[PDB]
């Protein structure tokens, strides 16, 4: 399992825990989802260098939200954003800067969802972890991914920092 295991085509399913998906988007916009339809909500949505800050309406778990999005840099852009009831509108979380078009996603045994958080570039590249228990919802991979061991973890980050 030294073989970087994928790519396996976009898929939603309950994925199983402690395994980091590499997903590899091709194109931009929503490129992960999970809700429990009760206490969490969470999309990830790629944007592209150079992009002026404008909002779009998209579809995100086949409901239409709209979102302000930007990205005044030469890099790629992860941007999170979620909530936690159906009332609520979504908020802007955390990102990932990148030169790679590469985003990993972990379910771990406690139900949350980690991702990386912050940029090589500005020296903060980190796994974070939303304290959002969703165990067992369906995860949308809206890209290629590759499966890697959470006992592998930085083999992950460093596909995540350097490309495959
Ligand atoms: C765990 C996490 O998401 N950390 C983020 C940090 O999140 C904080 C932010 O969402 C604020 C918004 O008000 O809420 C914080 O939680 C508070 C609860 O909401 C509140 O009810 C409770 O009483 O107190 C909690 C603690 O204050 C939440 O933790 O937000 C910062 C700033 O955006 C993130 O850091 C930024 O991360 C990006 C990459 O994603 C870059 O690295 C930026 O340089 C960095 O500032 C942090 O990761």
């Amino acid at each position: 399992g030294s073989a970087l295991d994928g790519p396996y085509t976009p898929d939603s399913s309950n994925l199983p825990s402690n395994y980091w998906y590499l997903i590899n988007p091709l194109n931009d916009g929503v490129v992960f989802s999970v809700t429990n339809n009760s206490t969490f909500w969470m999309f990830t949505y790629l944007i592209l260098p150079n992009t002026a800050q404008t909002n779009v309406t998209v579809n995100v778990m086949n409901e239409t939200v709209n979102i302000s999005i930007d990205n005044s840099g030469s890099t790629y852009r992860f941007v999170d954003y979620f909530k936690t009831s159906s009332t609520q509108s979504y908020r802007q979380r955390n990102y990932l800067i990148t030169e790679h078009r590469l985003q990993a996603y972990r379910r771990d045994e406690s139900g949350n969802i980690s991702n990386y958080w912050g940029s090589s570039t500005y020296g903060d590249l980190r796994v974070g972890t939303y304290f959002n228990p969703v165990l067992n919802a369906v995860i949308n991979l809206n890209a290629d991914f590759y499966i890697i061991p959470d006992s592998q973890q930085e083999k992950c980050t460093e596909y995540i920092k350097g490309g495959l």
